[PDB]
């Protein structure tokens, strides 16, 4: 399909979803999958090793389809979107991003629909905490980065990815064990970011890790067990009953 | 002198004394400077501390894959140039991607001097938490290797361990593993006898990892800058008990 509106809230909604693998029909990964997520608010999708968070993040971006039930965005199934349109609208970030271009400054602009300023660079790298190891070394953002950002330390290299996210101002940010590398600082900003900024309390904000510390503040968990959400709710509320999440916290 | 040694007693005791490194490349980057810590067998030694500190770097140094620009890097005692490069393999295993083409069973096997059982490939699986996964498939272990994160980890920590080597690097290595993985993972390296007698070097920005390690080193710029355990730090207040402080 054609989609490509000019407003957006970013309502997700994964409604009864099923999946499996193109090539693995007979593996089920998501099943009866159903859960909102909600305009300007931070949801934490944790859960199990391979229990399908990393898959429930690839549907989002449109890289597979649903074999069963709805994937929409804004109400409107998310395969009828632009292939162009999202890429712009939504933003992931993994543990070990790849990062395009020669500079620092090339890496946080790559993939970008438009050239930003230096101060717009400077912006985003100040919010996710790459600013200040960038204004270190002399050349500052022109510094050379070589094959993909390898060269960077592990924290570096998610700072940078982040604020290259950021620079998109996606409706849909997509964070897939995206800060495990970063530092208490770092890690603080991050959250400050996702709290405590007035933009990303309009956008929405998928939050995957297996620190379940940086997923207390979230306005909503989902817990994934073998493709379904087991149970959902505030940290609080999870807390209360004693289960899946509860057991995870206090292991 | 370079790689004249294999000796057959190891005892794993790990010193950098006044390390001082930067990449050949980038020479005008001073990554390590000053930087003096020991490595105790018996013990895992956090290495903790900002982004860019150096740690990763110490993690290269330690595999001898860069020499020291100043100052030396001994195990027990001696130069680790001074060691065969073979030997220096059974004895350092670091764990930080899988083989394409080959078998689970393979790639956990993989970079082993010897030709280990199915038994022997089993039971570290099941200590890192790839068993029940692996399992899964139906051709099972022969399975070609897509994988999840934690499961990657799970199978590159298995590949380490199976080696038994007397000094083990985990550079974020666990990052990526669930609640239960994580808790197996501790249990083996503080409890197990086997783990007893090694050195371990545990690199993590998860500070709750850091709380049960024998000894922990604070690196801020190339150099130690506290070190002790978690409850001595807090009480120094000093840059550890700043960075626990942050993060709650
Ligand atoms: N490209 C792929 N092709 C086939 N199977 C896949 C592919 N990617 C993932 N899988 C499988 O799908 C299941 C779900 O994987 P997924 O990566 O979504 O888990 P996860 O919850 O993200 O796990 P983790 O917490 O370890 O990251 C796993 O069993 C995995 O082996
Ligand atoms: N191959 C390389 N060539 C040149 N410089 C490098 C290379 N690898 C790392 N560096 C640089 O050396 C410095 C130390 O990086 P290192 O990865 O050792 O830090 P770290 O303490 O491991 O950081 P993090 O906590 O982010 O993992 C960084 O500024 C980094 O950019
Ligand atoms: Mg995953
Ligand atoms: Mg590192």
């Amino acid at each position: 399909g054609s989609l490509a509106p000019l407003n957006m809230k970013g309502l997700v909604k994964f409604q009864d979803v099923s999946f499996a693998y193109p090539n693995h029909p007979n593996v089920q990964v998501l099943q009866g999958l159903t859960f909102t997520l909600y305009p300007g608010k931070v949801t934490a999708l944790v859960g199990p090793n391979g229990s399908g968070k990393s898959t429930v993040a690839a549907l989002l971006q449109n890289l597979y389809q649903p074999t069963g039930g709805k994937v929409l965005l804004d109400g409107e199934p998310l395969v009828q979107y632009d292939h162009h349109y999202l890429h712009t609208q939504v933003a992931a970030v993994g543990q070990e991003p790849l990062l395009f271009g020669r500079s620092f400054r090339e890496n946080i602009a790559y993939g970008l629909t438009r050239t930003p300023t230096m101060e717009e660079i400077t912006a985003v790298a100040m919010e996710s905490g790459a600013h200040d190891f960038i204004s270190g070394f002399p050349q500052g953002y022109d510094t050379e980065v070589g094959e993909t950002g390898n060269q960077l330390s592990g924290g570096q290299r998610q700072a940078v990815a982040l604020a290259r996210a950021l620079i998109r101002k996606p409706r849909l940010l997509i964070l897939d064990n995206a800060t495990s590398a970063l530092d208490a600082g770092n890690q603080l900003r991050v959250q400050r970011l996702l709290y405590e900024s007035p933009e990303w309390a309009s956008r929405t904000v998928l939050l995957i890790t297996q620190q379940l510390s940086l997923a207390e503040r979230a306005h909503h968990i989902l817990f994934l067990k073998e493709g379904s959400v087991c149970e959902q709710g505030t940290h609080l509320q999870l807390m209360e009953r004693g289960g899946c999440y509860r057991s995870m916290v206090e292991a």
